[PDB]
């Protein structure tokens, strides 16, 4: 298992514009297009992202290319963020994937906001961090995915994904 396989399980794959769990226009492997309510504003973002007139539909290669970009952006955002970088540096390989996952879903700013849990991760207080991560809107809104990520933090293995 690796980051790509982990995120592909969490986000799934869709080749037509769809709405995410929050109601936002998305496509591919969890590629957020816009928070705007307009499907047209969504098709404009999509065409711009792909570089062609898509009419709201893309191919598998195009989905995977957006995904590759997004994973890279998640990682680079972590390494550039003063609050996240130190946590990342501190973790083992498996747990690093879990933080990338949270960032991919919620954005760097959002994760950076989990101040207390970040401190517990850095201190390697696994059980405590897991409990603290669960007291969140994130956990309450997407509980099965949050549990999977939390378990990865708690154990440092890919069991939740196997
Ligand atoms: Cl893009
Ligand atoms: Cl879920």
């Amino acid at each position: 298992m690796n980051i790509f396989e982990m995120l592909r399980i969490d986000e799934g794959l869709r080749l037509k514009i769809y709405k995410d769990t929050e109601g936002y226009y998305t496509i591919g492997i969890g590629h957020l297009l816009t928070k705007s309510p307009s499907l047209n504003a969504a098709k404009v973002e999509l065409d711009k992202a792909i570089g062609r007139n898509t009419n709201g539909v893309i191919t598998k290669d195009e989905a995977e290319k957006l995904f590759n970009q997004d994973v890279d952006a998640a990682v680079r955002g972590i390494l550039r963020n003063a609050k996240l970088k130190p946590v990342y540096d501190s973790l083992d390989a498996v747990r690093r994937a879990a933080l990338i996952n949270m960032v991919f879903q919620m954005g760097e700013t959002g994760v950076a906001g989990f101040t207390n849990s970040l401190r517990m991760l850095q201190q390697k207080r696994w059980d405590e961090a897991a409990v603290n991560l669960a007291k969140s809107r994130w956990y309450n809104q997407t509980p099965n995915r949050a549990k999977r990520v939390i378990t990865t933090f708690r154990t440092g293995t890919w069991d939740a994904y196997k």
